[PDB]
């Protein structure tokens, strides 16, 4: 795939031209050079000795044309290039949607949905990136090569081969500077892996962690880490910044070594200095624009890989054609349907067969509908019978007709099909139900909507007809949606209806009426329902068993009945924070000794470029004087030594203004994490809970950190200050040798400024804002690729394409006028650099003319400022982006900043010594932080005496392991009094309670860590020593285990527990809770799925260490009810049984019945 661009012919007519304007704007540079060469011997002539306005005047008319050729192309290639771009663009994606909703369902199962979502959103702005502009560039670059090499050779023949061997040294040397920076960067990405994955193993157990108060180890390991993480950053921010100093060295040499043979040269009678300046001038614009192509053909390449995906998706044929139009359309259906035979197999699983053959028939007007056990396949029988998939072996009719033969959207749009979980559209409910058939009228919809039962409905919300389906839209009832949904299938006209889990939930009297309409529907409309209540299939006109893929029962239900078959066992059965530079600077502590350094060094490569003017500019000028002595050889060889200095002493700096920078922000960043973590664990748990701060939310945040924050202060404040040095200083010496042209050059210079930027940010930031409308027009994407199963069974797709074009079509205009904008800024720019050589130039003809100031004195002001100009531009755009690091930044000070509520850092108190361990709940009423409206606890209470042993139960879900997290204080409670030894506990100290307590989790978590130290890690401040690890592991019965493993506890713990199998697992999480001895216990389902001994020696170890030891256990076996000292049932957030288990069981209800259902 390298010629991809395969749309609109005529738009080719872009393609070529552009390219053809970019090539001339490519050769235009050198061009200007050459006049300039010459140009310049003009003056070094006429200053030799008088007519110079006229020879100025048309140099300048000269300059004047080509600017105004530049203005032209630059304009044209940008402009056609980009239009191209995004005219193949637009059609591409409008392809690529089409043909998405043109494959079958099998497919769509195999490729994940989300995947194609994010590739449709993402890969079609890939492409975008990867032509129009970037081609451009390409093709301009090359231009310019060429262009300057010939140039080179032309007006050069020796100084041009010199040149030219010298440039392959300095691209062996910048790519092997590359090449190292690229493995430092990975090494050190690497490195910070390491403490990245310990961070993501902390934190997402961080429940456990901040129960057993482990914050200071966990702390202690992650500055181990960035320790290194730190070292090898420094490493790579003083390779960066040598291998721009050692460009720098390189580049200045060249400069040197070229002035310096072309001095000898042209003081030996050889061409004149002007031929010297443009042949050198234009052989290295050339050889530096072969290096500037580069970005272009890397975004090329990446575009291919997105092309070759997407038009491999896109020639992808399907067998089941949604779209063929030569299929048999029959208008006379009679209904019946006829499956012989038929065998099925999902795709996604070939090897599984759910259909071991299958034989029936239904005649018109016929209620058919299918049981069976789990897994009885009816839903997939249904799937098969709207032709959305084909059968495996077998075959499948309607009307005595193969399906197959019909089309497919014919077939299809005959089909009403309701699923068990129907959702509509995120619009309004007019338009969901014209969904179902397009020529329907309001009268139509008035009439289904009266037959579904749901005109009560209607009427009651406000906007009958335009009640929108989006967030808190569809807030409709499950019954609501699915009496919509029905309506939608009646709206339909269909003849063949298939239902499933119809009405489940909710009242019957809907339900009622939806199988009155179904029946009514039935009259002429044949029927298959899967439906679990008997009713259902009381009055149905026959029922199929469907078990282990073979349809057996057949007959009506009395038929089946008198067969005892499973129908009679079934029945039965059934029975943007605000941030500041000022506040932002809080690296200062350790950086007083660094960015001295750092500003020093700024300035002293800042006025490095106005240095480089003045010598420049003199050496030029020691052939303008008339003198004309020997010495002027000595002179021209002096100024050459002084680049070589010019040039070393500017990678001595940047060695040092990179060590000073580098260093200090990589500081800052083992600082700033180790501050922002430090802050995270000192917080509520309720702040985790929240969305925002998800685990992957929190180590991008605690990773992707380093480089934005470092940017924002260092880069900076490093960028400002070489920048005011370099202008600053130009604009002064500027004006001390010459005023006037200084004050024009100096109106010239925002404008040169504004067109670097432009130019860097031209193969950057292409497409910044563009996402924002391509999201706006890609809700209609993701409904249609999310929601694809219904939209092909009511075959919806084509009006859903209309309005994706359509969406689309609102930003292709903008699109195209963004891209005439963006030439139109392009051409300007460079027309404005050209004509500024121009101008000023002319002026200074004008000034010399008068005895204004020597040549040598204008061409120091001029190159002073516009190469100051330049170079502030370029070493502006090369810092890292500043707002997206200004904004992370601000976001860190934010966490860092915050302050919890249970200050667990805190060490404020009261820490009363022992305890006498009785736990009191008042009317304790709480609800998550989350949803906080929705109640939790509802006044609930427990009194529990020292070394009582207190059971929880009811209803799974009712929120039992909720009192065991208030008993951590993890979320406050909203009313009633917990107290323990009759006391305060918010008075209490938090870690202190935190650490007197003890609960194993109904999901315990384990790190990867010997199983020893993991033990160990229960309890903190005080090393346990292995004779008390050895104890605790007796006492819960797993020292055996551990003891057999290979090297005894000293196996490392396999991911995810992998290495020890989870019934293990539990037990060493028990072994971890008793190990600190904990004051009350919290057990919470302990026994899980293990074996029943296992939780025998569990209860029987906490029977040991029970007594004067409290304990609260929940769990759904009734053997922890039996032993248990007291119970407690708890019922929609209030205790509603109290007492013992005989006393509870005597007064049969709750308990008893519970026992009964379980027993
Ligand atoms: C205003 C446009 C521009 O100036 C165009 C280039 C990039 N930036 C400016 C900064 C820049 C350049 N060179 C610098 C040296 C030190 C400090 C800064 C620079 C610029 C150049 O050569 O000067 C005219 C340049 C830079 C590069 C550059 C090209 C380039 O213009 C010639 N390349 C894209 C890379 C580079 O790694 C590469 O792979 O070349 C194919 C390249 O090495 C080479 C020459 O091979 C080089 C040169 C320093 C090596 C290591 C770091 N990478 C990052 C990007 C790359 C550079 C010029 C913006
Ligand atoms: C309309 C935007 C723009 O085209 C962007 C630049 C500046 N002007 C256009 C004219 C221009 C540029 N170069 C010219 C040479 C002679 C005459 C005119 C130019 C421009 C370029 O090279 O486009 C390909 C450019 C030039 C430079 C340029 C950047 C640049 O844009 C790519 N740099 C700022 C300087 C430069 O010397 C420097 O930054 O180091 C001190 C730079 O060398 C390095 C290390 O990049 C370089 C270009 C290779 C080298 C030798 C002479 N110095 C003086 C100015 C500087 C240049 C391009 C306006
Ligand atoms: N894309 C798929 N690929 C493979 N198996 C699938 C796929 N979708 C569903 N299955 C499973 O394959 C089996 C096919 O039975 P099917 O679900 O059609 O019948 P069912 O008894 O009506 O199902 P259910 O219990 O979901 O109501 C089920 O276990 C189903 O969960
Ligand atoms: N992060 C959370 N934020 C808010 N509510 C939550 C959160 N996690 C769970 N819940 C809700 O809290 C209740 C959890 O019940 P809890 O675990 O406390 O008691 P349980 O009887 O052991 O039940 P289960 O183990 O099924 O959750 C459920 O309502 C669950 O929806
Ligand atoms: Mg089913
Ligand atoms: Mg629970």
């Amino acid at each position: 795939f390298s010629m991809f661009r395969y749309s609109n012919w005529l738009d080719k007519l872009y393609m070529v031209v552009g390219t053809l304007a970019a090539i001339i704007h490519g050769a235009g540079l050198p061009l200007m050079m050459l006049v300039f060469g010459e140009m310049t011997d003009i003056f070094a002539n006429a200053g030799n000795l008088m007519n110079l306005e006229e020879d100025m005047t048309r140099y300048a008319y000269y300059y004047s044309g080509i600017g105004a050729g530049v203005l032209v192309a630059a304009y044209i290639q940008v402009s056609f290039w980009c239009l191209a771009a995004g005219r193949q663009i637009h059609k591409i994606r409008k392809q690529f949607f089409h043909a998405i909703m043109r494959q079958e369902i099998g497919w769509f199962d195999v490729h994940d949905v989300g995947e194609l979502n994010t590739r449709l959103t993402d890969d079609v702005s890939k492409i975008n990136e990867g032509i129009g502009d970037k081609i451009g560039m390409f093709f301009q670059s090359m231009a310019t090569f060429f262009t300057g090499f010939i140039v080179g050779f032309t007006r050069g023949w020796k100084l041009t081969l010199v040149i030219l061997a010298i440039s392959p040294v300095l691209g062996l040397s910048a790519a092997v500077w590359a090449k190292i920076l690229s493995s430092f960067t990975d090494k050190e990405l690497l490195a910070y892996a390491k403490a990245g994955a310990v961070a993501e193993e902390v934190l997402a157990a961080i429940r456990t962690v901040i129960a057993f108060g482990g914050q200071k180890k966990e702390l202690e390991r992650y500055n181990k880490n960035l320790e290194e993480a730190k070292r090898i950053g420094i490493k790579k921010a003083i390779t960066a910044n040598i291998s721009i100093g050692a460009a720098f060295l390189l580049i200045y040499a060249s400069y040197a070594l070229a002035f310096w043979y072309g001095t000898t040269l042209v003081l030996s009678g050889e061409y004149s200095i002007g031929q010297v300046l443009t042949v050198f001038f234009s052989v290295l614009i050339g050889a530096f624009s072969v290096g500037q192509a580069s970005p272009s053909i890397e975004a090329f390449a990446n575009a291919r890989g997105a092309a070759y995906e997407i038009f491999k998706i896109i020639d992808n044929k399907p067998s089941i054609d949604s779209y063929s139009k030569s299929g048999h359309k029959p208008d006379n259906i009679k209904g019946n349907l006829e499956f012989r035979n038929v065998h099925f197999s999902y795709p996604s699983r070939k090897e599984v067969k759910i259909l071991k053959g299958l034989n029936l028939k239904v005649q018109s007007g016929q209620t058919v509908a299918l049981v069976g056990n789990s897994g009885c396949g009816k839903s997939t029988t249904v799937q098969l019978m709207q032709r959305l998939y084909d059968p495996t072996e077998g075959m499948v009719s309607v009307d005595g007709q193969d399906i197959r033969t019909i089309n497919v959207r014919f077939l299809r749009e005959i089909i009403g099909v309701v699923s068990q979980e129907p959702v509509l559209f995120a619009t309004t409910i007019a338009e969901n139900i014209r969904y179902g058939r397009e020529n329907v009228t309001m009268d139509e919809i008035e009439k289904a909507v009266k037959e579904a039962n749901a005109y009560d409905f209607i009427m009651k919300l406000p906007h009958k007809f335009d009640t929108l389906v989006g967030e808190r839209g569809a807030q409709l009832s499950g019954g609501q949606k699915q009496r919509i949904a029905i309506a939608r299938a009646l709206v339909r006209n269909p003849k063949i209806l298939l239902l499933d889990e119809a009405t489940s939930a909710l009242d019957t009297e809907s339900e009622a009426v939806v199988q009155v309409a179904l029946d009514k529907a039935r009259k002429g409309r044949t029927t298959i329902v899967i439906a679990h209540r008997l009713s259902t299939v009381r009055n149905a006109d026959v029922i199929a068993g469907f078990d282990d893929g073979v349809i057996v029962e057949k007959g009506n239900h009395d038929e089946l009945m008198k067969e005892k078959g499973i129908y009679f066992k079934l029945v039965t059965m059934q029975t943007i924070p605000p941030v500041s530079f000022w506040r932002i600077m809080k690296l200062n502590l350790t950086e007083w000794p660094y960015f001295v350094v750092g500003v020093f060094c700024a300035i002293i490569n800042g006025g490095l470029q106005p240095a480089f003017a003045i010598i420049f500019s003199k050496i030029i000028g020691v052939f303008t004087r008339i003198d004309d002595p020997e010495t002027k050889r000595q002179n021209s060889n002096l100024f050459s030594l002084l680049f070589l200095a010019l040039g070393i002493i500017s990678f001595i700096t940047f060695f040092l203004q990179g060590f000073t920078f580098g260093k200090a922000g990589e500081i800052l960043t083992k600082r700033l994490r180790y501050m922002v973590f430090r802050s995270m664990l000192r917080q509520d748990v309720s702040w985790f809970d929240d969305p925002k701060n998800t685990t992957g939310a929190l180590t991008t945040r605690l990773a992707n950190d380093a480089a934005q924050v470092k940017g924002a202060i260092g880069s900076r404040l490093a960028v400002i200050t070489q920048n005011i040095a370099n202008l600053g200083t130009g604009i002064i010496i500027s004006f001390i040798y010459g005023w006037q042209l200084t004050l024009l050059l100096l109106a010239i210079v925002p404008i040169i400024a504004i067109a670097g930027v432009v130019e860097m940010k031209m193969l950057s930031g292409q497409a910044l804002k563009d996402k924002k409308e391509l999201e706006g027009s890609g809700k209609i994407a993701t409904e249609a690729i999310e929601n694809f199963r219904t939209v092909v069974s009511l075959t919806q797709e084509q009006k859903f394409e209309h309005m994706y074009a359509q969406s689309l079509q609102v930003p292709y205009r903008n699109s195209l006028r963004k891209a005439h904008i963006f030439g139109i800024t392009f051409s300007f720019t460079q027309a404005m650099m050209y004509f500024s050589y121009a101008g000023c130039f002319r002026f200074g003809a004008y000034l010399v003319a008068h005895k204004l100031m020597s040549f040598e004195d204008v061409l120091l002001v001029f190159s002073a400022v516009v190469f100051g100009a330049m170079a502030v531009g370029q070493v502006s755009s090369f810092a890292p982006d500043y707002a997206k690091a200004k904004i992370s930044a601000a976001h860190i000070i934010m966490i860092i900043e915050k302050t919890p509520l249970i200050d667990s850092y805190s060490t404020e108190g009261l820490m009363p010594n022992t305890l006498e361990g009785n736990v009191t709940f008042g009317e304790v009423v709480f609800n998550y932080p989350t949803r906080p409206d929705i109640p939790v606890l509802q006044g609930l209470s427990l009194e529990v005496k020292k070394g009582q042993t207190l059971a929880l139960v009811g209803s799974s879900g009712c929120g039992k392991s909720t009192v065991v997290q208030l008993l951590e204080r993890f979320y406050d409670p909203l009313a009633g009094k917990v107290l323990l030894d009759g006391k305060e506990i918010k008075r209490l100290n938090v870690q202190w309670l935190r650490a007197h307590l003890g609960i194993v989790s109904q999901e315990p978590i384990l790190f990867d860590c010997s199983i020893a130290e993991n033990i160990a890690y229960g309890d903190n401040s005080r090393v346990v020593s292995q004779e008390e690890i050895v104890r605790a592991a007796k006492e819960a019965n797993i020292h055996a285990f551990i003891e057999s493993l290979p090297n005894k506890y000293s196996t490392k713990v396999g991911d995810k527990g992998t290495q020890l199998s989870g019934g293990q697992k539990q037990r060493i999480a028990i072994a971890r809770a008793l190990v600190r001895q904990p004051h009350i216990l919290l057990l919470d389902e302990a026994t899980s799925a293990l074996d029943t001994e296992s939780e025998k020696v569990v209860q029987e170890a906490l029977d040991k260490a029970r007594e004067g030891r409290t304990c609260i256990v929940i769990a759904h076996r009734l053997s922890t009810i039996q032993n248990a000292d007291l119970i407690v049932v708890f019922q929609n957030g209030r205790v509603k049984e109290h007492g013992t288990h005989q006393q509870l069981l005597a007064q049969k209800g709750i308990y008893f019945s519970m026992v009964s259902v379980q027993a």
